[PDB]
């Protein structure tokens, strides 16, 4: 299956996973155009076409597992799920990329104080975990480098104003170099947030794991060949 238009979805795996077409940037970008695919669990991606050279973010077409600005959660995702609670989120992907431009790829995690998200609850908090950077970088300020999964992350500490009183902390893990493939425990990092720097408590909820590309300018595609994201 593919689909274009901004906000279409794809649902895999009996609902608990969509690709998400997720556009911002039709009525800024003359001649954008975006496809979402899904061909089997082992073969699905999107191909873009963003021609501008503005470093606002056009789209973060992305899958995603849990809620994301909805009313409630995917079906079988196993979110919501409190810190406090210690359950293990293992992540896998495996992708490749080919584009020009300025994009990256990554994981992006949202965080509430509520386990009852709706469509318009703005999250509390948002983790990006950066598996590419091609000319991009993050929100925020420069904290340290540490080693988390079997990588080191350069971690950024920010806040994202969404407006109307409205926004969240953003942070950032950028791998010190891209990787194609990451198998990773999403705890090992909320916990490094709650526990090694105190910047989140553990009272909050994990509302989504997504795995997407900011494309900021540029035309290119995205294959990816591996994918799940399981609560337990």
């Amino acid at each position: 299956a593919s689909s274009s238009n901004p906000s279409d979805k794809l649902y895999f795996k009996n609902k608990k996973y969509y690709i998400f077409n997720n556009v911002w940037g039709a009525d800024q970008v003359s001649g954008w155009w975006q496809t979402i695919y899904h061909n089997s669990d082992s073969d699905m991606g999107w191909v873009w076409n963003w021609p501008s050279n503005t470093s606002t973010v056009k789209a973060y077409p992305s899958i995603v597992s849990g809620w994301h600005w909805t009313e409630g959660y995917t079906a079988g995702s196993g979110f919501p799920t409190r810190l406090s609670d210690q359950k293990n989120i293992n992540t896998k992907v495996s992708y490749s990329i080919s584009a020009n431009g300025t994009y990256n790829a990554a994981y992006d995690i949202w965080l509430h104080n509520t386990n009852k998200a709706s469509w318009d609850s703005a999250p509390t908090d948002q983790i990006m975990i950066w598996l590419n950077n091609t000319n991009a970088g993050p929100a925020g300020s420069y904290v340290e480098t540490v080693s988390i999964g079997g990588h080191s992350w350069k971690v950024y500490k920010g806040y994202i104003d969404a407006g109307g009183g409205k926004g969240w902390n953003v942070f950032s893990f950028i791998r010190t170099a891209n990787t194609q493939s990451a198998n990773l425990n999403i705890r090992d990092f909320t916990n490094y947030l709650a526990d090694s720097k105190q910047w989140l408590s553990k009272t909050k909820y994990v509302s989504s794991v997504e795995f997407g590309t900011e494309v900021f300018g540029g035309t290119g595609q995205i294959n990816i060949s591996n994918w799940d994201v399981t609560v337990r």
